[PDB]
Formats: structure tokens, sequence, C-alpha cells
């Protein structure tokens, strides 16, 4: 039995809220350029896998993912100006976010997880939720929660993290089209990876403030923020089984049966 | 090669808008119930999946769908009333349409063709579509052009129509969750139909005025509008092929090489 | 007495609304190409005029109509493109038909019917219904019902249409200044109907898909999208009797006395 | 001919703009109560019948009027809360404007007169205004002109003054109801005027700050803020030639043949 | 202690709304042109320090004022044409407003006074009042008051005014960088202003409309309405006395212990 | 001389923008609780106090700080569910951004620097920034620039952190009215600390995702995410010679005379 809304007919889905404590989950994405090695989809294909397993093992159901995200901020993205990146207006996807929510707690839906697999949307997605809550509660409703996450935040584990960071880990803005999202493609999607594309330069570094409009010259040419030229397969199967199994296990922590 | 931008790399992508003629496709969809038989995603998988072919006859590219729409209209979709349909706000779809269109332009596309799978989106993409040409203006920018339709539309040939519906033609309107959208997913997607769970209703009739709020006694309990007991893989089949050839063509001529 | 709320005192109007029995009615209409044989106001007039007499017989009030509507297209009102068509952006629209719905909620009243007069309207005064009854549910108020319709829709019964279309009816969408406007305009406003000015060019047809910038090419040079040649007062007085029953008869069944 | 735009046709309307120099009028009123005496259209019945005769005398021809505007405020209108009274948000008012200048632009209009007869209209109406022009600018448009006046401040004479006021001016923010208003309808509109229910309460006066909510106590219960008890049709008919040779004369100047 | 919310600590602001009756301040001004003579900032200071003494002498505290306001109009500012005025649209300062009463509620405070000293912001601070509580009302909330007020709208004493103005008051709106708010600056700030530098110009006078684009010849050069020649600390010293007592009396008379 | 422009003439500022490399600076800051020991509007006076002294530098104006800013997170700043915290909708946020770099445009400015003093602004500013720039390449202007930073950030140097925390840094997100904070408002505004009020809880720290609404309990009970018992007035003396080299030195580059 499918874990996504999208493929169930509205009796099955009505009867799975009706049940009384329904986790619903929302992967959050973008259209993102991701390198010389590697497809634009990327931001919506792993929050969407990530939440297909934690659904099958916790029990919960997954809604259509949001296919554009935010603006690629170049500390964090590349930047903007590439081709191919397809970004929302801050406004746009805030009130995306708004919408889905208003509408889940009008079928009686009172818990939802929003995953973010974009780094850009985070902010725009808490405007979202806050939007939408205010709203619940003008009509009396104050029992809806939210639990939203960057599936990345939970590979934390020392151990986990000296074996795809050799050198150390210098961050979950600058792992663009890096080591930990191809890793994750090469177990996944293989097909939409080609690792001998990879352009390997140095991590990107940048001072410490931006500038717009945004110069071209301060991203790496490839786009990537940092090499992907050590991932692998086995990183990737790592990866996803500390991520479902974090995901899963603090899930069930804030929405217990 | 794909004929999807998300499986493109950024640099495939910005060749293919580089050799000057380059045609996009954008299906907009919805996620909304179509009764006790068909799943809730048909409206994205309808259109995604013509895109799909007429992409590869034409060799145009295929953007990430809408998966979201604008509210359910009792005459057209059952109403929004109903579990499951999650639908936008009129400014949120316009919103994404406008920012996707000032996107595209910026990579310097400059063909469009956004293909509606759900009825009541059509003003929301018209006014997106507006507003956007409009800032394109405001940059000495016009020569971006965008054909809309919706895929059904295409259905037009008196023979074909008869072969579908023997007792008659009774509206796209009220072609919701009926024989032709079941007979495209008995085609495409057979495990996402069970037809043995068909409510076998009469068209759904109703009198020359819509009442607010929606009264859900005024749509049939299933939340089909006519009943999809003879929808059939061969009519879903015949469907795709007049469908593909008339919007391909319509394209090519719209769009020349 | 006066059925128009801009006619009456506050005083009357509160007496009137206190009741709790009182329909109100909007007219919605535009400013728009008519042709070359009539006047550009006809989409307010025609529906205020049948408003006045349904309110007369009916014990209703008419407020004052919305003289400006969404973007006329090519396919219901020949484009934008003409000279002297003023039309409002959709969020305008709808926000407008909010407002008035927080202000007619405010004074107690329930029970609203919204008159279209011009086709492109439609999903725009849905939109601003929905958002109004959005806000009166954050007041625990549900009990505002509206009425929406478009006037035309009344003329339905085949004995009616035979009289009016000796030669064949052909549809509402191409009633943009031809038989059905220019006779009621006959039977209301012959002064501002110069028939002589008839420009007899075939119905238009349009291709199953829309364009954007719009082709003016595609519409009869006039603005027009059939011929007006055969309008008459007398089948203008028909459909004014016709149209007026069949409200006055859908408001009683919806708000009874 | 006709001088209101909605009675022209679209090929007489282009040859008016056609000629280089067309002026344009647009009437921005509300529907607000105005006491026991007279009726709530008032605010758009008034500069209508303004810029008609000053249309007359100068050429200029005259745009369907906005029928609602911003809300009442106590110290110039009585306030909000009183039933009949159906006011727009700034927002709304604003983008209607808005919307209008945009689309008289593209018509080749340049020259626009917005006559305002609603105190509370005119920081929205001039805001407006600000973002039409912005936008004009960005298509490289800075040849649109715009003249707004609320019509009352042409009564500026002071021998017309001491005739409608011989105990002295006390400002036109008063001036709700009172005899201004009044004696122009009971010229234009007698049967609107019933001069008999005039409510004689000594002037309004308020403390040099404002409540909100508002406090319905502090207005006169007819909600008028002045007696309109010395009106007369004759000091109407000497307000309307003063306004019209005022503005008329106005025109000329900023709008030169 | 000090009277300004700013600096008190979040202990502090809570105990002292806990207290039941307390009343805060928000001073509302501009960046804006202000003469040859004077600075900037004058819209900000003057109704801050204003607040400042009002809230030592009644118990209050003194919100962060806000330093940006709406557009300076001719009649009452010189224009926006000029260099150094910053302002913010409509919408921006009207949601402000909204959004800090929105939180000052949520903190459980229930009476505000909104001190203005920019005269274009007063209908976008209506409208921002309005907007706020719609809101509260939304959550049965109809305790939470305002008062707003323009400062000077409280130099009201026919005697005070013989001393400022022996040879006549001229008016509120060119009182732009004139003899009252540089009096006031004299007295308060003294080295902001350089009474030397003043341009002895007669006062502004306008025909009874406006004209946009604004044209900066109908302004007098300096930017200032008025000449401050006559200008003094004593004037200033008596200025800020019949405020601080006027304003001190009516918010005890309405927001009594 | 004067650095801020409020305190300057229009002539004076239009002056300084006609030289030809004037650079402008924003702080932008907040209204929030800062624990027991520490004042609410930290957030402005410290970003002011930097732009002030890196003005006097390097030859800069300083505008009118934002007093308000993005609505604080439970991770960065305790959350906007205490009392006194005062915070903006991102909309509201990033049209006050968008409406400043407007007006500036307008002015001849083309160099700004927006110094953030609040952690939660930052992609609302940036936002503000994009929609800004937008709208100046309407106007044909690409030659506005922007440098966003958080003045924290300049803070890197090994040696600096390890003199000013013997013990460990810890990060910026839990510099919340601990240490960094606390000694460079003893530096700068001694008055406003009360060291003996700090509750000196040991490091905040939290799961690796949030949750709204916000659980109050996650934030320590005083507000701080960190101990600021070890602050000190020569700590902040250090910060503010850091910050101030730091940022002087950046802008020199990025906007060299
Ligand atoms: C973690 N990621 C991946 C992405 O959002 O593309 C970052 N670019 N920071
Ligand atoms: C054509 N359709 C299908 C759909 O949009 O669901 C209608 N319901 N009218
Ligand atoms: C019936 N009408 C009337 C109108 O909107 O002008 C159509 N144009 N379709
Ligand atoms: C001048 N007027 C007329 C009106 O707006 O009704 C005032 N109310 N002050
Ligand atoms: C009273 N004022 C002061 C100001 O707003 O600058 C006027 N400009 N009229
Ligand atoms: C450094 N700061 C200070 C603040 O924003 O209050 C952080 N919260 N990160
Ligand atoms: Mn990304
Ligand atoms: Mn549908
Ligand atoms: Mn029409
Ligand atoms: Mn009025
Ligand atoms: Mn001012
Ligand atoms: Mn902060
Ligand atoms: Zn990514
Ligand atoms: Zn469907
Ligand atoms: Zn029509
Ligand atoms: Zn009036
Ligand atoms: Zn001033
Ligand atoms: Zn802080």
């Amino acid at each position: 039995k499918s874990v996504f809304v999208g493929e169930l007919t509205w009796k099955e889905y009505e009867a799975r809220v009706a049940a009384g404590d329904c986790v619903l989950m929302l992967p959050v994405g973008a259209l993102e350029q991701h390198g010389h090695h590697m497809c634009m989809n990327v931001d919506v294909l792993l929050p969407t896998a990530v939440c297909k397993r934690v659904a099958e093992r916790i029990g919960a159901l997954v809604m259509p993912g949001l296919q554009y995200g935010y603006k690629s901020q170049q500390k964090s993205g590349g930047g903007n100006h590439f081709p191919g990146t397809t970004s929302l207006d801050g406004a746009t996807l805030t009130g995306t976010v708004q919408d889905i929510i208003r509408e889940l707690a009008r079928h009686g839906a009172r818990r939802l997880v929003l995953m973010n697999g974009h780094y850009e949307n985070s902010m725009f997605i808490v405007e979202g939720i806050d939007l939408a809550l205010r709203e619940l509660r003008y009509a009396g409703i104050q029992d809806f929660k939210v639990v939203v996450l960057s599936y990345w935040d939970f590979v934390k584990d020392p151990a986990v993290i000296q074996q795809l960071y050799p050198e150390g880990f210098l961050g979950w803005d600058i792992e663009h089209g890096g080591v930990f999202e191809t890793s994750l493609m090469l177990a996944l999607y293989p097909d939409l990876v080609d690792l001998d594309r990879v352009v390997d330069h140095p991590p990107a570094t940048f001072p410490p403030y931006d500038v717009f409009p945004v110069d071209p010259a301060r991203t790496p040419a490839p786009g990537t923020l940092s090499s992907a030229k050590t991932a692998s397969r086995e990183k990737g199967e790592l990866i996803l089984e500390v991520c479902v199994q974090g995901i899963a296990d603090a899930i069930r922590e804030e929405f217990p049966p």
C-alpha cells in the first residue's frame, strides 16, 4: 500500500486521517544546477526518497513535493545566475506552504513534517508555517503541530562524518553538488550521476560578507561548492540509513502513536 | 537523452537553449479527489505523460510539473470540501507561473507551452502569463511567446468522441473522474485504477448558478461528475494518440524550427 | 420605492436588512469594446437592468455595480489589446468582491447574489467569494450564503433558443457583441446601438489553444465574435423576460422570503 | 455626442485618443451613509455630474466612476461602523487606480483628471497614481500626466463661502451630508433628498486625536457632521457653476489644446 | 528608570504590562528634507521627544520609533523628488503598523498611542490600525484601544497661537521646516539647526489640485513651505510644554487608571 | 561633521552623493528579549555603533536603522513567544529594504552596505535586495551594488577568538544575550547592562529539527542561549576594534575611492 498521498484515493486518505494520529510529510526542494556531473532535480529527489523510507517505517504519508524553491545563494548553492536553476520569490514559496497547511488542517490532519532539501528554503518555510498557524488560531485551532527539518542535519555522529569528510567537515552550506548529495544520488538514482564529469576543485571559500548583484567569478565555474570526486554508492547507503533512522526516531518522539 | 529538464545537467540545459528554437513545456496539475476508483494525482500524471510523448516527438523539454492547483469547483471537480484535495489560492498559483516564466526568460528561453490538466487552473495560469509578460516588457523583452492549452480540448473529431462516449458527449467540465481520465489512467498507470470500485451514477447536473459555501449534497457522493464504468485501456490509447499528435502539430505550427 | 441601495438612506437600508431575509444583488461588469455598432459599458448596463427587474419582482436590493472587470480574452471578448477596454488585474477584482462581502456581512446581511455580465470575471469572483467566506469563518460566521450566476445561462429552454435563433444557437463564448447582447441593448438602450454599423462577418472560430501575446489577426476586425445583423428589440424583450423570470425563481428557491 | 467613454464605441474612443490631446476624467466616489435625508451614492453622483459638465465645456471624456471608496473616518464621514457604508481596503482602492492608469496608458492616453468625491479617498488615490507612474517609467513612458482634485476645494471665493456659511467656514472635513452636498443634490437630484428629514444638530466637534475602534457615541446620531437645514437648490446651482468653471479653467491650464 | 521599551529587559516590560493599565506609545516619523537650515530626521526626533516627556509624566512606555514614513507630498512636505527624503510605499508603512499592533496584543498590551510626526503618514497609520483590529476581532478581542494623533494638533489655544504667530497662523500643511518645527528643534536639538541658513521666502501657495509627476518648480527651492526666520528657542519651549501637557491630559482621559 | 544621514541637511546629503563614490550604510536590527541582564534594543544599538565607527574611518554615511526585524527563532533568539520581542512579517521587512533601496537609487546613490544585527533578518534582507535590484534593472540601472554582512562574522581570527574565549567558542547562533553581545554592550552602553542579573545556565542545545508552535521549555528560562557571566568591557573593546577594522577594510575593497 503506497505511502504517497497522490497515489491514494480520497476515501483511503480520509480513513487514514480518521485514525487520529496520522503524520503527513511534505518534501520541499528546488530545480537547481548541481554541477557538470549531476541533474537539476536533486533537491526534490533526495528528501522525497528519505520521506518515502521514513514513511514506510513509521506508517506516515507523503505529500507531492514542492518542485521549485527559493533563489540559489552564492555561498550555499552557487547563485541564481546559473542557467537551469528556476527559483521562486519568497512570497510565492511562503504562500505555497501556507496554502498547503490550511488545506491539510481542513482535512482534519494535525501533524506535519516539512522535509527541506534545498538550503535556501528554510526561512520561507518558517514564515509559511507561521502564517498558517496564525490563521488556524483565528478559528480556535491550536493543536496543529509542525516539525520542520533539513534532512542532512541528522548526519551528526562523529564516526559517520569521518567517512565522507576525511580532511574535515566544512559545513552543510558548501555541500552543494559535493560528496553528500552525489553519494546519495549514486545510491538511489545512479543513471542521473556521471562521476567522470566531476570537476575536482578545492572547497569554495568566501569572505564574511555577500555582494549583490552576484559576481559569477566567486563561485567555482562548474557550480559546485565542493568536489564529489570521492563520492560513492557506499557513502550514499550510509547516509541514507543514518537519515532515515534518525528522522523516523525524531518523528516518533514528536508524534507518538 | 531525457526530455525532462530536471534530469539534465545545467550544461546540457544551457546547450539546448543556446540552439535558439528550444521549446519548454510545463505541466500544471492538482492534488484532487478522483472518486472511489482512482488516485488523487491524476491531474499531474496525465498532462506530464502527454508532455513527455509530445516532447519526444518534437524535440522539446519538460519542466517539473505544478503539483498543486486552484480550488476544486463543484461543477468541474466536485468541490473543495472533499478530503485529500489540496488547493492553492489564486494569487499563489498565478505567482508560481509568473516566477517560472521570469526565470525561463533569464535563461534565454523564449518558447513555453503550459499544459493544463486541472480544469479550474486556466484563468490563474492566464493571469500568471500576463503578469510575467508585463514584466518582460519592462526590460524591452517582447519575443517571449506562450502557448497555453488544456490537453482534452484536442479531442475534437466527432468520430473519436462517439467512440469514447457512445451515449453522448457531456462536456469537459463533468469529465471529472469519468471515462476520459479513467481511460487514460488505465492505459498509462493501471495500478492506480481499480475499476471495480467505480460508482455508476448518472452524469451530474446543476442549475445555471453556483452556491457558496459549497453544498456537498449537490455533488455525487463519490466525488465523480460522471461514471467511468465504460472506461478502458483501448479508449485511453486512442485519447493518448489523438492528444499527442494534435498537440505536437499545434506546437510545431506555433514554434517552427 | 427604489431597489438600488445607492438611492436609499442608511436608515432605509438598515431597516431592510433588519427584516432578516434581505437579498442583496451585485452586478459585475466591465468596460470593454463591443464592436462598431455598440457602446463599451454593455457588461454593466445589462446585468444592472436584469438585477433591477428581478429586485422589483422579489423585493431585493441592488448594490452599485462593478464597472471594471478582468482582462478580455480573445475567445470570449476579442482580447485586451483593443482600445477602450479597461481591465483590472485578477487580484484587484478579487479584492473588490472580498471587501464588499466583508462589509455587507458587517451590516448583518447574509444573502448575496453576484450577477456577472462579463464572461472573464467568473473565476476572480469565485476567489473573492472564497476569501471573504474564509474571513467570515475566522469570526465563527458560516451563515452568509452567496449565489453567483452569469445572466445569459438562464436562456436555456430549447423553445426559447429556437425562437431567438431560427438558424441555430452557437454558444455563449462567441456571443460577444452578437445577437444576444445587441438584442438586449435594442430593447433597453436603443440610443446606444446603431445596427447599420454592424459588420456581418462569419462566427469566430479558434484552435484548441491560446497564444500570448495575443495575435490580433485571430479576432474579427470589428471586435465582435459573431454578427448582430439579425438582432432585434423583440428578441431583446424575450431574453429580458426569460432571464428575469428564471433568476427571480432561482433566487426565491435559494433565498425564500 | 456623449462625453462618457462607456457610451462610445471603441472606434469613437480610439479616434478621440488619436487626436493627440485627449483629456480623460475619472470620478472617484463611495457608497456611504449621508444622514436621514440623503441617499448613499452622493459621493459618486456629485463628482460624476461635475465631470460631465466640465467635459462638455472642454471637450473631455469621462470614464466609469469608482463606486466604492476608502473606509469612512469618524471626523470626516461619521465612521465605518454605520450600516450601508461599504468600504474598500486601501490596497484595493490603490490597485484599482493603478490598473486603470496602466490601461489608459496602453490605449495611448496621456492626460487624466482624477476627480475625488469622498474625502477619505485622497491618499490611496495618490498611492495608486505613484505606483502607476513608477511602472510607466519602467517602460520609458514619462509623458503621462495626472491632475487629481477633490471638487469642493475649487469653492474658494470668499463671497461664495459666505453665501453657504454666513456664520463662518469650519472646514471641508465636517462637510459630510451638510449644506454643501445637500445643496448640490437639491439642484441635481432633488428626488434623492428629503430636506424635511434633516436632523438639525450642532456642528460636530472632536478633540485633536482619533480613537479606534471607532466609538459611535462621538458621531452625531444621524451620521451627518453638520446640519443641512439651510441647504437650497439656489446654493447648489451656485456651487455647481463655481466648481465647473474653476475645474474647466484648471484643466485648460494644465492640459492645453 | 527608562520610559523607553528598548532600554528595558523583557522581564521589566513584562511586569509593566502585567500591571493591567500599561500605556505604550509609538512615534511615527520620516526621513525627509527640511530645508537648508535643518536636518532630515526631524519628524522622528520631535514626536519621540514629546513621547518621552509625556511618558515620564503619565507613567507610559515608548516603543522604538518608525524612522521611515510615507512619500512626501508637494503641498505638505515639498515633494518626494528631493534628495535625502527616503519614503516607504503605503503598503509597507501600513504593514509595519499592523505587525507591531499584532505583537503588542500578543504581549497582553491593550493601550496604544500612535504619535505621528510626519503629515503624510496619517491615512496609512489608520489602515494599519484597522487591519490589526480586524485580526484581533477574529480572536474575539475588542479591548485593544488605539489613540492616534499628530502632535501639532494640540497647539490649539487661541492665546498660545497669538504668542507663536502674532501676524497670523497659516495652517499645519505649510509648517514644513517653518516656525513650528524649527522652534522645537532650537529648544531640543540646537546643534541640528543653523538659523543663518534659513532661506526667507513667502509662504507656499498652490492651486486647489495636485499634479503628478510632481513639478519641482511649484515648491520653494529650499524645500520649506514657510520661512523659519522668526523661529526661536522661546517659541519651542512654549510649544513643547503645550504639547506635552495637552497630550498627557488626553491620554489620561482615554486611558485612566 | 555627522556621519548620520538623519543629522544632515538635504543639501549636505546631496553634495556627498554628488561626489560620485559615496557609501551608505543601513543598520538592520530588532526589538527582542535579551535575558534578565540586558535591554531589548541591542540588535539596533550594536550594528549602529559599528556603522558609526566604520563610517568615521572610511568617509561613509549611516542611514536610520531598521528598529524591528523578523520573528525570533528558538535556536538563534530564544523564540517569538517571549514578551517584549516585537517582530515583523517577512513581507514587511522585505518591503522596507526594497523601498529604501529604490529611494537611495533615486537620489543617485549606488553603493549600500546593509549591516545586520539580528540573525533572523538575513534571508528577508536578501529578498528585499533582489526585488529592488530587479526593479532597477527595469529602468536600465545595473550599477547599484549592495554588500550585506552580519557584523559578528568579522570576529574570525583564531587568535582573537582565543583571547575572547579562553574556554572555547561555541558558535554565533547561541550568542544571543551571551558573552559577545553583552561584552559589546558593557563597552558601549554599560548602563543598559546589569551583569549581576545574568543567569549562568549551560549552553543551549537543540535536536536537529524545529517545532511549531515553539515549545518554550526548549529555550533556557531567561531567554539567553548562553551565559554572559564572563562578559567584560575589555572583551567588548576588542570585539569593537576587530569588527570596525575588518568591515572598514572589506568596504574599501568592495567600494574603492
Ligand atoms: C545542502 N545543500 C544542498 C542543496 O540545497 O543544493 C546545500 N547546497 N547547502
Ligand atoms: C477535465 N476535468 C478533469 C480534472 O481537471 O479533474 C474536469 N474535472 N473537468
Ligand atoms: C456573453 N459574453 C458577454 C461579454 O462578456 O461581453 C461573452 N463575451 N461571452
Ligand atoms: C467633503 N466630504 C464629503 C464626503 O466625502 O462625503 C466630507 N465627508 N468631508
Ligand atoms: C506638519 N508638517 C511637518 C512634517 O510632516 O514635516 C508638515 N509637513 N506639514
Ligand atoms: C549574534 N546573535 C545576536 C542576535 O541576533 O540577537 C545571534 N542570535 N546569533
Ligand atoms: Mn539546493
Ligand atoms: Mn481536476
Ligand atoms: Mn465582456
Ligand atoms: Mn464621503
Ligand atoms: Mn514631514
Ligand atoms: Mn536577535
Ligand atoms: Zn542540492
Ligand atoms: Zn482530473
Ligand atoms: Zn459584453
Ligand atoms: Zn459625501
Ligand atoms: Zn517635518
Ligand atoms: Zn541580539
